[PDB]
């Protein structure tokens, strides 16, 4: 259908339908494990099924084409092979140049222009990987036109790169990650420090994964983000100085907790001990999702959320409504904010026959006490970025 729908507004937009790919790369969410990843931490995120579709093909010269089907206001947009280096403004063909900026600087070579015509069912702000998806889309996009081999970690290595050193965002590999290696019915539990992870499939009984969204209205600028990381550097450097560690991930609780004096600073105090904590929690976190410990599971998820809440300051009114009211509902093992923070979506683990009214009964509050409506969902996990 939906293709049939692409497809149809492929030939409209460019013409043609001749030789053409279909591609599709997911959006994510993180079980557990928040700002961890670029503090040296472990993670637990999995691919949902919403995502990014994509339409394209070869070229016969070195021009690119893109269409947007989320934004057709922009036209068609099109630059050719060799200003891939120069931004556009803030235009979504951005990540189109850079990932064959980054593409090409690991010696893959796109020689010619190619159509592309996306969609993209992750929503802008939803704090659910929208640049991940996208970039793995042209990941997999440009790894099948010019037939390269590109193999997956670098893939994703080169999406966030291309997230990182082009378009300019602070992160760490975990939207890519989780993007690039996603599988159906599989959570990733993945050591950022070490590159090491396992697939682990999601058991969870009778339980679903609701994703809330606050649909929290808030400027896509990043910087209380970029403080985040700037913050716990800064901390993680002054550890440095008497400890001997690569990053804040290195420490057990106790051993971070012995040393906050090196800190001194009550705030870096917080933000970095919210990324031992939360690293450590995730381990434990995890092998209790393992276990089909689904309550100690969910206990932990809260406790992730208010970690969040309170010493890394990233969740907010809305995030924290909707968690802490999920958690107040029977049927739900916990809650918590995923994702960056600063508004997007929660999620929560709730009884699957009391999902219906787990909606009503939490967004009620929410609109009451944030004024507006949140959005749920379910989640659904599925495979990561795909030729298909
Ligand atoms: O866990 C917090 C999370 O926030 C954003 O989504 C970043 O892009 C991820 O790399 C990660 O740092």
């Amino acid at each position: 259908t939906v293709l049939s729908a692409l497809t149809e507004k492929f030939a409209e937009v460019f013409g043609d339908t001749k030789e053409v790919e279909y591609f599709f790369s997911p959006g994510r969410i993180n079980l557990i494990g928040e700002h961890t990843d670029y503090n040296g931490g472990y993670v637990f995120p999995a691919s949902i099924t919403i995502g990014t579709t994509g339409l394209a093909r070869l070229r016969e010269d070195k021009k690119v084409k893109l269409y947007s089907e989320n934004f057709p206001k922009l036209g068609v947009i099109e630059f050719d092979l060799d200003e891939v280096e120069k931004k556009d403004g803030e235009l979504w063909s951005n990540y189109v140049k850079g990932m064959i900026v980054m593409l090409k600087g690991a010696g893959y070579e796109i020689d010619k222009g190619f159509e592309l015509l996306i969609k993209g069912e992750i929503p802008t702000a939803s704090g659910l990987s929208s640049s991940a998806s996208l970039e793995l889309l042209v990941g997999v996009v440009l790894d099948d036109l010019f037939n390269l081999n590109v193999p997956r970690l670098e893939l994703v290595q080169l999406g966030q790169k291309t997230e990182n050193d082009y378009i300019g965002v602070n992160s760490g590999i975990l939207d890519q990650f989780a993007i690039g290696f996603g599988e159906v019915k599989k959570a990733i539990e993945l050591d950022c420090n070490t590159l090491k992870y396992e697939m682990v499939p999601v058991e969870l009984r009778d339980y679903d994964i609701v994703i809330m969204n606050t649909n929290k209205p808030r400027a896509l600028t990043e910087s209380k983000y970029n403080e985040r990381f700037a913050e716990t550097r800064e901390a993680l450097k002054r550890m440095q100085t008497r400890l001997d560690i690569q990053s804040l991930g290195e420490l057990s609780n106790e051993e971070f907790d012995a040393n906050t004096d090196l800190i001194g600073d009550e705030t870096l105090i917080k933000r970095a001990r919210h990324a031992v904590y939360e690293n450590n929690r995730t381990k434990i976190a995890q092998k209790a999702f393992v276990a089909g410990n689904l309550t100690k599971f969910g206990e932990l998820l809260n406790a992730s959320h208010a970690s969040l809440k309170d010493d890394y300051e990233v969740t907010g009114l809305e995030l924290d409504t909707l968690a802490e009211t999920a958690q107040k509902q029977a049927g739900v093992l916990g809650a918590r904010m995923t994702g960056a923070g600063f508004g997007g979506c929660a999620i929560a683990l709730v009884a699957h026959d009391n999902v219906s009214a787990f909606r009503k009964a939490v967004g009620q509050v929410y609109e009451e006490v944030v004024g507006y409506p949140a959005s749920f969902y379910v989640a659904q996990i599925g495979s990561g970025s795909t030729k298909l």
